[PDB]
């Protein structure tokens, strides 16, 4: 069947590409390991480009069904109301991180925020000699950069394979200003996290 | 023949996608019902991407032929003149809404305006305990947000399948300022509608 | 051979599209007449998407070869120097207008300027009861809108099939400010044309 | 195999295109010579569109492997640290210039900077009667326009085939402000180069 059969073929080209510039065995394995994870988690199907078919209301509906877990697992996302969920659901970008991979490095100027569906990460100091926290499902990170209007306060490494939902700075900012009650909670956590650290 | 035969195949992939993440029977039926409506109303043909072939004047001409109904059915669109019709016709985006679907929710920050070619909608209060109006062909909604410079003053639900023409905020604003006489009429309706409600 | 054989097939879809929404015989003939002109003038080949293959210097070189006529036919374009020609050549968009078609209508807010490679046009008053000029190869129009910072001062209709080169407002403005000597000439013509009219 | 077999076919269309508008023998040879160089240097493979498959961390990793030479050959790029390399690596665009081709012309308003992986160039005065320098691997040019906030101070011609890495003005500016120590060095070279010349 179709991309049963098309997703098996994009790795055929990518692997060929990896051999021709002779990519290190370690990196090649990472890439193959990523695509194996992609094919079994999402079936490597462009949820990007089949939702593109649908009109707003039907994409909204589908998105809220396939991505229902994260609203659920995150205490801040539930009790937020239907309003909030509809407003943010189409802006939560699913992203996969391999074990040991760096999501955020302390000192960077990014302000994207990440929500943990599946997996766990570690929050580290800049020299990586200190571990401040392990974070897992229902918890989020990357919020302090925008709220404290500062560079990344810490380094965040995936401890395992991670299903994360990335929320861009603009939407994050837009959402923060549109929901003060939720914004107050995130702001307080951020200060709580920085009068720690 | 061609997309007689290509439009039958994009539903083959989308349906497969719906089964793999196990989308609810109700949502799956909505999607299939939408595409059946798409295939019989537009023959599911990319009027998007065949007009893309043509130069401005020929796209202008084709658009004014295939989308002649809405200029006609809307009293404000006729007597407006050739000037106005040419200026707006390529900015009226055809959009389909299924019965019972929410086009607008009271309190949202959108300013898109919708023109009803075919079908009917209901204008509701925020708690949906009050029905202010049923709107059908020749009538429009979604204009009060920009004119009153406010969030959506009401909720608008499709009562049936609807062929709507969406006009984006920027073009709506551009059109309003470019035609004061038409703008005066819309402004007056908006105030009339808000000293009701 | 290839798009010998692909350009014959895009008209197969477009014609089918024209029959399904039953486009007027007159408009259908215009469209077919346009594509016949396209296939014999350019061989309907995407000079758009084969130049896309090439690096800047080679696209620059090819553009200056295939589009050498207009630099030549326009007195203002020659003696301008290599500097000027290189700076503008990749911004002159080839556009085709059928006989009798409206390129510009008096009162519109566009500021695109057009250069006549092949064909002739007529410059008309707003009510089209007055003909101010016939313009042909080496001559240009659509410059007065930006220079007089005004709406289109007149209506311009193609008298024949026309090969025009469209120069967008931003590039036109950028070019005007970058070459004062050429700008002075265009400015003077524009005032000369408006203390006529 | 695949684009072993697809890259042989894009030249089939481009060559056909070159014959139909009868491109000069000299330009046709340049284009064929470019694509022969493309097919043997990169195997004409879209490193553009296979990296597009990968998530950020894996594209970052691959980019730093395939494009490791330039960080190495350029004294300013080494000792800069991992921070700097990660920040810039995905912004260094590989570009190929044929022998004798003009990369930069004195007086132009561009501010793109170029890093020489392979090949050599010559830095010339505006009238091209003076040769200020030959530049090769590990050296860069095109930095003075932004730093002196001026038009191109000189003309730069490829003496041979060149593998260059282009860094756009915005990223160049962003990088300059983000790393003052490296910025100081480039600024000093630019002044040193202009109190020469
Ligand atoms: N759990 C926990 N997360 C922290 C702490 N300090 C910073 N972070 C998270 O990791 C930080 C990563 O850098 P940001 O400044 O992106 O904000 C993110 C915070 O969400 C801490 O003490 N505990
Ligand atoms: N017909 C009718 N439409 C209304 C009324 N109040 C609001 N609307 C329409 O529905 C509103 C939807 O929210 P907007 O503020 O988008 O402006 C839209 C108005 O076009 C009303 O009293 N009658
Ligand atoms: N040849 C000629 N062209 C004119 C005259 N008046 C306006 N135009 C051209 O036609 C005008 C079309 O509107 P613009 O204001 O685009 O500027 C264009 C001018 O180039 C005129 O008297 N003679
Ligand atoms: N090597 C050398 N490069 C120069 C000199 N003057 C200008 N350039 C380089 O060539 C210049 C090309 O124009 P820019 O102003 O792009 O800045 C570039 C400088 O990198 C010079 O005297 N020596």
């Amino acid at each position: 069947d179709a991309a049963k059969l098309l997703h098996r073929e994009r790795m055929e080209r990518v692997t060929a590409f990896l051999s021709y510039k002779k990519i290190s065995p370690e990196l090649q394995r990472r890439i193959l390991e990523y695509f194996d994870y992609l094919w079994e988690t999402r079936r490597g199907y462009e949820e990007r480009e089949v939702l593109k078919e649908l009109p707003h209301p039907l994409r909204l509906a589908v998105a809220m069904e396939i991505h229902g877990d994260v609203i659920e697992k995150v205490p801040l996302f539930k009790g937020a109301g239907e309003d909030f969920i509809r407003d943010i659901i189409l802006h939560l970008e699913p992203v996969i991180y391999g074990p040991g991979e760096y999501i955020i490095r302390a000192g960077e100027l990014g302000s994207d925020v990440y929500f943990i569906n599946r997996g766990s990460v570690e929050v580290l100091s800049a020299d990586e000699k200190t571990r401040y926290a392990i974070l897992s499902e229902g918890q989020f990170f990357g919020e302090m950069a925008l709220i404290l209007r500062a560079p990344r306060t810490a380094t965040v490494r995936a401890r395992t394979f991670c299903d994360l939902y990335r929320l861009d700075k603009e939407t994050f900012d837009r959402i923060l200003s549109r929901y003060p009650e939720i914004a107050a909670q995130i702001q307080e956590l951020a200060v709580r996290r920085k009068e720690e650290l």
